């Protein structure tokens, strides 16, 4: 565990992070994908051997002993803003899950869904809401890392908010 487990927020491309393993936003194909999914194929292609994974569901795949923990958030564009909500939290319980199992005293973690698969929907609240309630209950140090710059601002209000 950490000494005093906590999160942060970083603007910047979660391929240079300085955590103990990272979370993919991935497809469910296990394909090179777009954005943060391209990003983590670039730094860590020997990670996408047999990581294809059902939506709201996470599989970890080592590259070296570095872990990559592939997690397939829904798709708003397919699904309804119902079952949609449902496998995005689903999504984030199963990294909670993969995070303890691995023994890691720290974590690099994306916005699921709020990309390509956010049907044009701002859901940033949504779904750092979720990524708190499967990550709460866990004691590694939680790196969250965005690319907008508002963005980093209202994560950082909602994190502090909390204390
Ligand atoms: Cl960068
Ligand atoms: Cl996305
Ligand atoms: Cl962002």
């Amino acid at each position: 565990g950490a000494m005093a487990p906590s999160y942060r927020v970083k603007r910047m491309d979660i391929a240079k992070n300085d955590e103990e393993c990272v979370v993919n936003a991935a497809n469910p194909r296990g394909l090179p994908g777009d954005g943060v999914c391209k990003a983590v194929y670039k730094k860590w292609p020997e990670s996408f051997k047999n990581s294809a994974t059902p939506v709201g569901t996470a599989k970890t795949v080592m590259c070296g002993t570095y872990p990559v923990i592939h997690a397939v958030g829904p798709n708003f564009s397919n699904y309804t803003e119902s079952e949609g909500d449902r496998e995005l939290a689903a999504a984030y319980r199963e990294v909670a899950k993969e995070v303890t199992r691995l023994g890691v005293n720290s974590v690099a973690i994306p916005l699921l869904s709020t990309g390509v698969y956010s049907g044009g929907k701002d859901r940033l609240t949504q779904s750092l809401n979720h990524l708190f309630t499967a990550m709460d209950s866990t004691d590694a140090d939680v790196v969250i890392y965005c690319r907008d710059k508002e963005w980093e601002k209202k994560i950082s209000e909602a994190i502090q908010m909390r204390t």
